[PDB]
């Protein structure tokens, strides 16, 4: 017979000309041990022709083995296609891993199965072994206590924190000693350098009117905390002559046009001390109106909540001095800042997709289904929260010397946030139907969610009715709840409280849950992650931290407190580096559901995948043609914006 | 006797408001004591009227004494003008100098007069007085060995008041300062903590220059078209000549032959150019922050395609060496990473030679030669000052500023360049044995370098259009105050001026092909037109293209950190990163060259300075004329450059300085 074996490589270190890799054909009966000479270049898929005596029949299984290789000698083996005899189709054998060490390197048939009871057949005891392996080389790790799990520690981010950390003091005191006029709004336009979008020139030209204060809490950087009132909340507390906003607060609650974004997650969080000052945190707030014209509007913020020592606390209006509304406003922002860039962008986005992809290498194998529907939403994830709790969230790390949560108390705020971290929440059906933002026409996050949510459970159906037909083969499926129990005993911390599911027992639970995995390893991290270029660049509009105390009273609210509370030239040169190193637009970005890598082998799961791209095509599309008539649009959501997993 | 005094004050600084000036009224018969308290404002001049008794005659001196003002009050006087008390015209006096001191102030009768015979004239005997005090006022310093002198400064206080910035000038300067400090402040700030990797991260210092050329030069820079475009018509236009034989250095190995045979061939057809920049070759490279920076000296063969543009042929980086006796040749047509290390080298390269020989020393240098000459040799009475003075305003000072914060020991030059350290002293000195009187003259350097004809050379074309409406202004003057040729050779401060510039200022260029004398007026005029072109048309041209073409920094790198290399197969991304300068480099170079080639505010354009040192009709008549026709220059550039995908829009006369003042 002839086999035509056609080596697709992703990455190679060959130090040599040529490298020798023993490739044993397994078959069902019989396998043959072949010799390759590898030469790879880019985009060449190296195909060799081997005209072998034994018939193996039909191929199971590609073993590599790097014959006599150098020691700093790699190998990204992609995939390896085999042509069998005849005309028959051209067998995958999906590896797309680094192919290190000297021992044999099993790739078994890129067709997706589940396991079975026949403990003899030979790619259940390759499962099972591979099992063995990936639970031993992928570990489940706690960084804080309360806090999800996370992968054992043992380019857009590369660098060194302590290194680098001197060097960005110097230049940040250098920015201090040649620019000390700081007494107006204004002075943060010299420091307002970089790739500025159109909509962040159009937040520096109109962040204080509140009309785009409160489109933030709908379509901005962090649309995930505003929700419509069913009742006044209870730190709401109004004084005495304030009975005309309660009167208003009551008509916007029985028309269903009143909205709220509370921070209260915030309350008791010990701020910040960069350089020596104490920062200052509060948790406010808002209370928004939906006018007619499909525009909110704030009605009132309460920068503190109530406490023994302060009952009532101040009530922040639109109709009051303009610099105390202004600072009210800001403080408002900053905690927006604080419970989006640790709830809802590193908790909900960053260390949900970390908990699912040391799930999915533990408790998945690579013949699994569900692995291979899953492997390319969760690349890079653990490298990135790595490269995160070593420079970004560590001890004296990024935050701690540029964020007022930083320093301890981001991670109380990521145990209270871990706390409340509900299946609901990482849901758009769920989330934004108890948040009552569905139907809302001015919500332009909550339609392109729900219409991405269609979308992606499209995609997770279409896969998983392939795969798992009936409701007991989801129930039957050892490794699928393995790692259903992975992801909410082991690495969501018991998280069957918080209304995750320890179980499948049915094809849409799982589809639920999977269509929340990659709406959460794609769509939300999107949502909460592209915001920073345009919406926090201008540091006003959402401040970093605050150098002074919330204003109690509005009267003695001038200037000087309001440039008082923002950050001074360091913390907020500090947050525009952040915010422009973190949110620029890498080279390598894959957009959701344009993975090259094929780990399926099978047409039908191919063609759902498909029929994913031509949906996600229409849906942006769509949003296209609804940004035109738009001067605020949302782009978060667009699919081609939209990176195909949680890399940064 | 009603005599009408207007006073036009150029600037003032009063700290009270009662500023008393004695003036004089010296006239053939006499003069007569006037007082008179300034009250300048802006954009007005000053009136006075006198009855004197005294038949004063005809007017000739103006004198002035400021009576009794504080030590920090100071006046720029403009001009007087007065009227005497018949039917005659106004009489001017221009001063356009800082009063200062208690001495007397003598302005002459603003009529233009060549040194006489006669030792007794009343003009003569001030205009001998007045070099006298400017042979003190304005000396020469020996800023390095085999350099062109310079103003003796040591710092820019040190400099004479007259040749100081004015207010704008310096406010917009010092803002300049601030803005480039503060912009690289931030770019460090932001590229701190991001990688260095692609050459898309040179992206991330690129925003924010508003030049639309230079994001042109970001689309384009890997063009082979656009490479060989920039030696005609980039920021450094004076390097590329036709190659009348194929270079001694070219040496090409074995197996090579069609690109033998394709030089040959363009060799034979006329379109084979050169770029050579062997000037470079065993210059020590500089050592920025203890990291060795590394040099070469090229060679790029160029062909002219019958579309008309030019397109590269061959890159030599180094230069034959007894180690080395073949170097690489770079092809178009070679692993594309090599091909375009090889051009950055030229482009570091061509702002080596375009930074240091074409702009410091051909433009600057030189015209800090002709300003300290003119002001040592000519008197405010000869036509020849007055021609020149607006034409060298500012350049004692930024050449100063240039000596004591650039090319400095351990100034800017030697923490951005790979020159810089000392070698570029030694290119300087170097470019300076090549400063030839041909280099400095547009037709004699274009006809020497073969750039005559070309379509596509939009810097020839527009030169030569300037050199003979230069020409023609500079004829019209001379042709005013020289009817003959021996009045040429009879004038002793025109002769001496002559001799300071060239045996003195720009230290014995005779050799150089500069006249030691002038004999005929064609000799002077095409002279003066070499000193008006050089320090406003040349300068502009060698200068306004520093942000268009080099604020990408791989278009033109001011450094290299790594060796240039010797085979193309090992070239790699990390090789073409680590070569190119990294962010510091890169920032401080996209800095100097926003300040230098921006537009000043106080620009003023060429041929449009405001200053009425000469009081005649014709003179003015002449100015005229110079303005007319190159408001014509500037229609014709204007719809040629309205036709153009890479317009030249660095030698419209409307943007032209008229003098070197950056
Ligand atoms: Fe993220
Ligand atoms: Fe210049």
């Amino acid at each position: 017979g002839r086999y035509r074996i056609r080596v697709a490589t992703g990455a190679w270190l060959f130090s040599g000309s040529y490298n020798r890799v023993q490739l044993w054909l397994v078959g069902t009966r019989g396998e043959a041990e072949l010799e390759l000479q590898l030469r790879p270049a880019r985009g060449e898929e190296e195909e060799f022709d081997h005209d072998v005596a034994e018939d193996l029949g039909l191929l199971q299984f590609v073993r590599l083995r790097k014959h006599h290789w150098l020691v700093d000698d790699a190998w990204f083996c992609d995939r390896i296609t085999v042509q069998g005899p005849g005309a028959c189709a051209e067998v995958a054998f999906p590896c797309y891993r680094w192919v290190q060490g000297e021992d044999i390197l099993s790739l078994p048939e890129g067709t997706a199965r589940l396991p079975g009871d026949n403990a003899l057949d030979m790619f259940q005891k390759h499962r099972e072994k591979e099992l063995k392996d990936r639970q031993q080389i992928y570990c489940w790790a706690t960084w804080k206590e309360g806090l999800p799990l996370t992968i054992a520690a043992d380019k857009r981010l590369d660098f060194e924190w302590t290194l680098k950390a001197g060097a960005l003091e110097m230049a940040l005191k250098r920015v201090y000693t040649l620019l000390s006029s700081w007494n107006c709004l204004e002075d943060f336009d010299q420091i307002f350098w970089g790739q500025k979008s159109a909509l962040a020139e159009k937040v520096r030209q109109c962040w204080q009117d509140d009309e785009l204060f409160s489109y933030q809490f709908l379509n901005g950087a962090n649309p995930m905390l505003l929700r419509r009132s069913t009742s006044l909340p209870s730190r709401l507390v109004l004084p005495s002559g304030m009975e005309e906003l309660q009167a208003q607060l009551e008509k916007e609650l029985q028309n269903g046009s009143l909205f709220e974004a509370d921070f209260i997650l915030l309350d008791g969080i010990p701020a910040n001390v960069i350089r020596g000052e104490k920062q200052y945190l509060a948790a406010p707030l808002v209370m928004l109106k939906m006018e007619p014209n499909g525009k909110l509007q704030p009605m009132v913020i309460q920068i503190q909540p109530p406490s023994p020592s302060s009952p009532t606390p101040t009530l922040f209006l639109p109709s009051d001095p303009p610099l105390a509304w202004l600072l009210a406003k800001s403080w408002v922002r900053n905690s927006d800042f604080q419970l989006h860039e640790i709830q809802y962008h590193l908790l909900n986005t960053h260390l949900v997709a970390e908990v699912i992809a040391v799930a999915t290498m533990r408790c998945l194998p690579g013949l699994h289904p569900i692995f291979k529907f899953l492997i390319p939403h969760i690349r890079y994830t653990m490298e990135i929260n790595t490269r995160a709790r070593t420079q970004l969230i560590s001890d004296g790390g990024i935050f701690d010397k540029a964020v007022s949560t930083g320093g301890g108390g981001h991670v109380q705020l990521l145990r209270r946030a871990a706390a409340q971290l509900t299946y609901c929440s990482l849901c758009p059906p769920d989330d934004l139907a108890d948040r009552g933002l569905l139907g809302l026409p001015g919500a332009l996050y909550a339609h392109d969610a729900l219409r991405l949510w269609e979308i992606i459970a499209r995609y997770v159906e279409g896969i998983v009715h392939l795969f798992y037909q009936r409701d007991d083969i989801v129930k039957g499926d050892p490794e699928l709840q393995a790692w259903c129990r992975e992801i909410t005993e082991v690495g969501l911390c018991q998280a069957q409280d918080r209304g995750f599911p320890v179980s499948f027992q049915s094809q849409s639970q799982l589809c639920h849950f999977l269509t929340m995995c990659v709406f959460t390893c794609t769509a939300q991290h999107a949502a909460i992650n592209q915001g920073q270029l345009d919406w926090y660049a201008w540091v006003p509009n959402a401040p970093c931290t605050m150098r002074m105390p919330p204003p109690t009273t509005k009267e003695d609210v001038t200037m000087a407190t309001v440039m008082g509370s923002l950050p001074d030239v360091r913390q907020a040169c500090l947050q525009m580096a952040i915010s422009w190193h973190l949110s620029r637009r890498q080279p390598d970005m894959v957009p959701l559901g344009h993975h090259k890598e094929k780990y399926f082998s099978g047409p039908k799961p191919k063609a759902v995948l498909n029929q994913f791209r031509t949906d996600l095509e229409k849906l942006e599309k769509e949003i296209t043609a609804r940004n035109e008539q738009l001067d605020w649009p949302y782009e978060y959501l667009k699919p081609s914006c939209i990176e195909n997993s949680v890399t940064i």
